[PDB]
């Protein structure tokens, strides 16, 4: 039964096709891996030196300790810290790329890029303390780019993409515990050092370092969103579609996959100039579709329809209609390069540090972006021509998606109810119980969990209990593909209080109907937008984030990046659910820190719960405990 | 039989004591780990996301590929790259600490530190291009410290502690392959990114990134040596002793253990001012002894005797006479904190990012170094008092050690034969066959190998074949403890040609006898001194390093740092032996790159050989192939 693999009907249909065609999928590779190693599952394995591999039995007799003397506590904490550092390295590497792109753009070195959002640029400069009065925009932008790059290393200030984005009282709590990062790449390196053999060997000390590195990840996320908004525009509400039915047999279908809008944004613009060239080849046009975060980026800004996400990404190929898959980095199953031989798809890498054996590599340079995009799209057009006459099987399955809810857009929507105190109508409805609290869904799909099952099960229970639900990344992807971003489903999905608020906001925005059930706040770096919203609420209320009825759920987490995000959610003060097991259960002391005693440090805490109906109850309890702490009914 | 555990008789004696006293050692923890996991041993395990753990059978049936599609090639290369990045993070973290210390010293913020080697400071400034004429030393030093810190991040120049230390022709080869690092912490982060899930998935591309990150490690090593020489003095020839017999029952015995001379150098100086305070407590004085690299640092500069190294570090404690073990970071078995409860030793950590549960922590600040050192040494004095009346068992085993052969010191010794062309007498004797070639022994001991057995077996064979042998780190430690640094053993150990050269140099230096059989070039960062010597020889000859009859051997390697060092030795052009299995054999394509096709990229290559008599033959063949390529007899 394909329903045990994915709850998405389009994915189920393509799983049937892959099976009859003998094309191995992620689910088949998972089945072939079972049973998985219990040492790795519990975190009780270490390969940090050539005396290893070392392992510790979770229970029973020897081995009980690593060869060097490393305890279970130490081994588990060191492994977790390296995962946080790896996640930080990815989000902040993405941000660094955008900083260099902005710098090039304003220095005259990359004319395909420009300041598109001047309002965003000036507001970021003001937040950072960079003067704007009497300065040319290009000079302000150069200073912002230089400040972004300076946050990667030690200097006379800490990381400003932490200290300028959280309220002073939160920064103070963190500073008292030594948790403010000194530099993003500095912290990543310090983790790698401290976790190497014969260094840090105290679980609490190790985990404090991990919390600090998670804040370096947050800075990378926030910097990425900031810079992408300057370069490509801050999102506003947009209407599009999702799921495999957005592919079109009669078009050149091009997926943008990976992460950085420096690549996907140009593919979108250049594809429109090439419509007549695609038509000369017998297509109707070029149909750009999204996969994973770079898909979210172009969905949020341009309404490009999302094809699929995360674990099911191979299924777009199995249709037979995917002419090209254009990749930068992160979250791309390398299986795509071999599946392409069977499906005909042209898989194209573009970044020097992210190649896949068997894929075609087209170097992308920001200095030649338009030229490089045309070379890529001409490969896609050629591939379309080669499938002239082949039947394709595109499931006729799609949902309507309203998205584009940046924090600026949410504030603007609320301002239609209260022009000069936009956050107040949200707060009023929390106080009166029409909004019980807020839950951010974030993160990936994971082959261990039937695809989307945790996201939808938890979201349904929260929505019925009047929780305002926001989402990013492939959590937003799951919810969009199951109709949670279609305002036509508000009546079915939402409790009466939440429906009343979504309707009041929507009617004030001229929609004649509500906002959607779930607000799509963007890509995974755009988890930083949720931070901006929550920090703005905390500041408006004069309380810290750990007193707000706000929770997060990485319900189906996979990537090291999702571990980093969950960790900074805890660090900034949120109850944070994770719906898969991180490799921590082999140490009860480490588990106790992450799920309990960190409350006394940051006010946040992990909630590890694999059963989604139980997870929803635990998330509601966390929200309601925060309501009670504010003196509110619940 | 303790000879299967260690070839060091003092270690054997303490293993007997530990056994009868029920104190578990590293060897016992290794026995309890057997059989070790074959997936980890071969590199065929991945835990880079929460879909894992993934494994690949080396041979047979499924699993054959990771869940995301990662091949054996990819998994092996990604794991290796993360080990290189971790090694870079340690050596360069050490260097960064020294850069901040020098900066503080010359800004008036840390008066226990100063410019001790003004000649070294000016020569480093000249090498970097920093002007010195008409500048105050403190201003030159501030500029050098600032340049050191700038090499950690991207800027308008590549990493100068690579490009200014290798000859232009070598830099050109590396640059053509994209291998020059852009910034030290930048490269570490880029490795962590590219090796995270769904990123780089091409073995050759991954390994090129690893070679580049290994050059970031080299820069950290060279920067560490440079800055420590400025602050603490460039080594010159010194005579001391090694092995456990350097402990003294009637003294306060204090081991300095870990890595950074910012800590050990001050412990040495302050201990002398506290002699009368130790005597009031009934001791003869404070006897500072070394373990691991920080021991090597104070041995090289001050003649502090070395107690033990690497795998046998617990044995110093088992004597019952070790009153304190003063730690900073790296290579410290965390077992020491629990062994201390049985032996009475006071284990003291000092660095915020390297704590050990159960050890006493005394924060060390460079701004208060002397005060903090006295607090630490008073704990040691108190511990001595508590063992009044307890028998101790110090093996009466020690060797004489001549050390202090910095590259400056080697050039100066050679200059007694040829004042204005000091390298020429060395080259002349290579040409005439009195010196067959040069071999650098480097790296750790590893519990899998009977301690020291590979270092001594290989060195004996090379010395008899007239190879000039230099050593660093715990390879120098092994050789010193077995008499290879005592000039009285030249007749026994050295071939006639090598004896003739060591005698000619020694007699010209007024010794009435030879240089020692092996030249101790210092700590592990001081592998950079061997680079300086080899680069100077290459420059004098007008050839690149990959034409010289110079090889390296990490004969008993353990730490991620040793993997990084071996990798940069290959990258700079050396045949590089490793005497333990790195986790690569699960991929034949990766093994073939590292042992064969990298020759076409850098001219260097790994020689993986666990049998030391065979390794010696392979190293001699590599030397002789280089002689033949220069047209020399062999
Ligand atoms: S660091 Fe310690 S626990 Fe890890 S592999 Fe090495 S000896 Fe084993
Ligand atoms: S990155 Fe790929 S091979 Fe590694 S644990 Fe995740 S699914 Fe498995
Ligand atoms: S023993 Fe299986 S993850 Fe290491
Ligand atoms: S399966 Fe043993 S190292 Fe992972
Ligand atoms: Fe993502
Ligand atoms: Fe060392």
């Amino acid at each position: 039964r394909q329903n045990l693999k994915s709850t998405d009907r389009a994915v189920q249909q393509m799983l049937d096709k892959a099976k009859r065609e003998g094309i191995q999928t992620v689910w088949d590779r998972y089945e072939a891996m079972k049973p998985q190693c219990g040492f790795g599952e519990t975190g009780l394995c270490c390969r940090h030196c050539l005396q290893g591999p070392c392992r510790i039995n979770p229970f029973g007799d020897e081995p009980k300790v690593g060869i060097c003397g490393a305890t279970a506590e130490v081994i588990v904490a060191r492994g977790l810290d390296r995962s946080i550092a790896a996640g930080a390295a990815g989000h902040s590497g993405h941000a660094k790329h955008l900083a260099h792109t902005l710098k090039k753009a304003v220095q005259g070195k990359a004319a395909s890029y420009m300041i598109k959002d001047r309002t965003k640029l000036h507001s970021i400069a003001k937040r950072l303390g960079i003067p704007t009065e009497g300065q040319k925009d290009e000079d302000i932008a150069l200073e912002v780019a230089k400040a972004a790059l300076a946050d990667f290393h030690e200097k006379d200030t800490p990381v400003l993409w932490v200290t300028t984005v959280l309220p002073p009282s939160r920064v103070k709590v963190l500073s008292a515990h030594g948790l403010i990062p000194a530099g993003i790449d500095h912290e990543i390196a310090e983790i790698m050092h401290r976790t190497s053999m014969g260094c840090d060997a105290d679980a609490q000390n190790l985990l404090l370092g991990g919390l600090r590195c998670s804040l370096a990840d947050l800075a990378g996320c926030y910097m990425g969103t900031d810079l992408a908004d300057i370069l490509f525009g801050t999102p506003a509400p947009v209407v599009t579609e999702s799921n495999l039915g957005v592919l079109k047999a009669d078009a050149v279908n091009v997926a943008v996959h990976g992460h950085n809008p420096v690549l996907s944004d140009i593919i979108v613009s250049v594809s429109k100039e090439m419509e007549n060239e695609a038509r000369a080849a017998g297509a109707t046009g070029i149909n750009v579709v999204g996969i994973c975060c770079t898909g979210n980026e172009v969905l949020m800004r341009h309404g490009i329809p999302a094809c699929t996400h995360s674990v099911s990404q191979e299924m777009a190929m199995i249709t037979g209609a995917l002419d090209a898959m254009i990749l930068d980095y992160q979250c791309i199953q390398p299986s795509v390069a071999t599946i392409a031989e069977c499906t005909g798809t042209t898989v194209i890498t573009t970044m020097e540090m992210s190649k896949i054996t068997g894929a075609t590599h087209v170097n992308f340079a920001e200095e030649a972006a338009v030229e490089n995009a045309k070379q890529i799209l001409r490969l896609a057009i050629d591939t379309f021509k080669r499938r002239k006459g082949k039947p394709v099987e595109i499931p006729n399955i799609k949902t309507k998606v309203v998205a584009g809810f940046s924090t600026e857009a949410i504030i603007n929507a609320l301002s239609k109810l209260n022009a000069n105190d936009p956050l107040k109508p949200l707060i009023d409805n929390v106080v009166n119980g029409n909004i019980r609290g807020v839950c951010l869904f974030a993160g990936c799909n994971n082959v261990k969990v039937p695809q989307d099952q945790n996201f939808t099960t938890i979201a349904r229970k929260l929505l019925k209990q009047n929780v305002l639900v926001v989402a990013t990344g492939c959590g937003a992807g799951a919810l969009m593909r199951h109709g949670f971003m279609d305002p036509a489903n508000v009546d079915e999905l939402c409790g009466d209080g939440l429906k009343a608020v979504l309707t009041a906001i929507g009617e004030a925005n001229g929609l004649g109907g509500p906002l959607p059930p779930v607000l799509h706040m963007g890509s995974c770096v755009d988890n930083s937008r949720a931070v901006a919203l929550v920090a703005a609420l905390a500041n408006r209320l004069g309380v810290d984030l750990d007193r707000l009825p706000v929770v997060a759920s990485a319900a189906e987490a996979m990537h090291e990046k999702a571990v980093a995000i969950g960790t900074w959610a805890v660090t900034i003060g949120l109850p944070t659910h994770i719906g898969v097991l991180p490799p921590i259960t082999g140490s009860l002391p480490v588990t106790q820190i992450l799920t309990s005693s960190v409350k006394d440090i940051t006010g946040g805490y992990f909630i590890v719960e694999l059963d989604p109906e139980t997870a929803a109850d635990k998330l509601l309890a966390a929200i309601n405990e925060r309501r009670a702490g504010l003196g509110l009914p619940w």
